[PDB]
């Protein structure tokens, strides 16, 4: 895409693209307010949504969030 996937770890600020890739693949993970913290910690934190190259192991990681009772208000 427009970021180095396999090349070198360092993007621009237009690093955007995985917000925008990561939405679509694994659908709205708009998650709850007491939930925010996580999901900044697993965006910010985790080489998996940092660097592009690990999409599918940060989108997968998001989701597993988004959808346990953290995120979710409903006791899964």
């Amino acid at each position: 895409g427009p970021s180095p996937e396999q090349r070198v770890e360092i993007v621009p600020r237009d690093l955007r693209m995985k917000d925008k890739f990561l939405k679509h693949l694994t659908g709205p993970l708009y998650f709850s307010p007491k939930c925010s913290k996580h999901f900044h910690r697993l965006y910010h934190n985790t080489r998996d949504c940092t660097i592009p190259a690990y999409y599918k192991r940060c989108a997968r990681l998001l989701t597993r969030l988004a959808v346990s009772p953290v995120c979710m208000e409903d006791k899964q």
